[PDB]
């Protein structure tokens, strides 16, 4: 089907972490003017990533998500740490379309089970962090911080057999550098799992997207190339379709 273009906000107290280039907007840190201006423009979703202190957490996440769902159509995820299924529940049922989990599922796979269940596996999103570790793609948790031993290779297809519907593949590697996304990484997991891969680290210009499509990502996550407008939404889908890859001109 179409390759999709998803823009990720990090958000926190509910506003956009380092904010927007976007001098049109009113506020251009708030994530909902701010994602209903990227929904207005072209991109296919969005994904909330929330790092808000745990005493206000759980109500500035649940605020979030019922105010995006008012102001936009598309599909959007939530996540950042959500650890349980009442919280993923409770997160779906005001608003949300998808939540994005990681170390939980991690360290309970069932979790994805659980949630699917519940909500059916495409609303299931499970974000894994890999990273080369003395030749082999590794597995990590906590932001990054723990190497789990876990091979890339086999988390993928556990995954999968518990239920998700789609992975973010993220790049340690790759995570803020600007150098493309990690292609060899993509092309490594595609042949493991019949679920959508979504790219995540190291966009840096449109190029890279080609790539990361050519690699057999089905969508790819950006952040302050985006919000900084070192590439444009509409620039970019234009770039994609001249040169044959089936995206959504809206
Ligand atoms: N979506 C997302 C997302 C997830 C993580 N994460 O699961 O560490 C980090 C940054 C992000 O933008």
């Amino acid at each position: 089907l179409a390759k999709r273009i998803i823009a990720a906000l990090i958000v926190k107290d509910g506003r956009v972490v380092k904010g927007s280039n976007f001098e049109n907007l009113r506020d251009s840190g708030d994530p909902v003017e701010l994602g209903k201006f990227y929904s207005e423009i072209g991109i296919d979703e969005l994904s909330f990533w929330d790092i808000t202190a745990s005493v206000e957490k759980r109500k500035t996440m649940l605020e979030l998500v019922e105010k995006v769902a008012e102001q936009i159509d598309i599909p959007f995820t939530v996540g950042g740490g959500i650890h349980d299924f009442e919280t993923a529940s409770e997160l779906i049922l005001r608003g949300a379309d998808k939540v994005e989990i990681n170390t939980a599922a991690v360290e309970n796979p069932s979790l994805i089970t659980q949630i699917a269940q519940t909500f059916g596996s495409q609303a299931v999103v499970v974000y894994i962090a890999a990273k080369r570790v003395d030749g082999e793609f590794m597995v990590f948790t906590y932001s990054g911080k723990k190497n789990t031993g876990i091979l890339l290779r086999d988390w993928v297809v556990e995954v999968e057999k518990r239920g998700a519907g789609e992975i973010v593949l993220g790049s340690i590697d790759r995570l803020g550098t600007k150098s493309g996304y990690d292609t060899e990484m993509i092309r490594f997991v595609r042949p493991l799992t019949t679920l959508p891969i979504i790219a995540h680290g190291g966009a840096g210009k449109m190029e890279h997207f080609l790539e990361a499509f050519l690699a057999g990502a089905d969508a790819a996550k950006a952040n302050s190339v985006l919000h900084f407008r070192e590439i444009d939404v509409r620039e970019l889908k234009e770039y994609l379709k001249k040169h044959g890859v089936n995206v959504r001109l809206e």
